[PDB]
């Protein structure tokens, strides 16, 4: 059985990938390596890429904005060796891939609307703000809707609305990378 690889280093990190380098940790030739890895908040077994013949490898398909642990093991003719010590990586951010949750809106006065929501289930990063889109005519293209930007707080008001009108509204979240998908459209009828 070979010895554990040593000097496992995370050398590069993106939103969906990590690049690793290590040294064989063995005097005799190692036939190939196994890389084991798993997400910080998962309960269960490491994931594995088998058959790696080099001492450099990039693991893709990872979830954004997620903390991972990686470790490497050696294989020779005798068998697989014990894994290296585990190293830490956190993947980078993307735009959210889900909407602000449970969007609701109501008139506080004849002209002021209160809008509120909860953070997206899949922010993929630190949410930097929201965008509330609203219009008196939902047939207009999205960029013809009025846009109201907010910070990462979970409520805002929109003022100076017109009376006796049905407004349509949707909300999206954004990270520093970009905008996520919008909530389903809701309607609010003004007095």
């Amino acid at each position: 059985g070979p010895k554990p690889p040593i000097d496992l280093v995370v050398t590069e990190t993106t939103a969906t990938s990590v690049t690793l380098t290590w040294d064989s940790g063995n005097s005799e030739p190692v036939t190939y390596y196994g890389i084991q890895y798993r997400a910080a908040g998962t309960e269960g077994p490491f994931q594995e890429v088998d058959g790696v013949a080099t001492t450099r490898y990039s693991i893709g398909g990872l979830s954004p904005f997620s903390e991972y642990a990686f470790r490497v093991l050696a294989v020779n003719s005798i068998g697989r060796g014990p894994p290296s010590e585990a190293v830490r990586a956190r993947t980078g951010e993307q735009a959210p891939s889900s909407p602000p949750r449970r969007v609701q809106a109501r008139m506080l006065s004849a002209s002021t609307m209160l809008v509120q929501w909860e953070p997206p289930e899949e922010p993929n990063g630190l949410v930097r703000g929201y965008r509330v889109y609203y219009t008196p005519d939902s047939r207009r293209p999205p960029n013809a809707w009025h846009k109201h930007n907010t910070d990462a707080g979970l409520l805002t008001t929109v003022g100076s609305l017109l009376p006796g009108i049905t407004y349509s509204l949707r909300v999206l979240a954004f990270t520093a990378v970009g905008d996520g998908p919008p909530s389903p459209t809701i309607q609010v009828k003004t007095q």
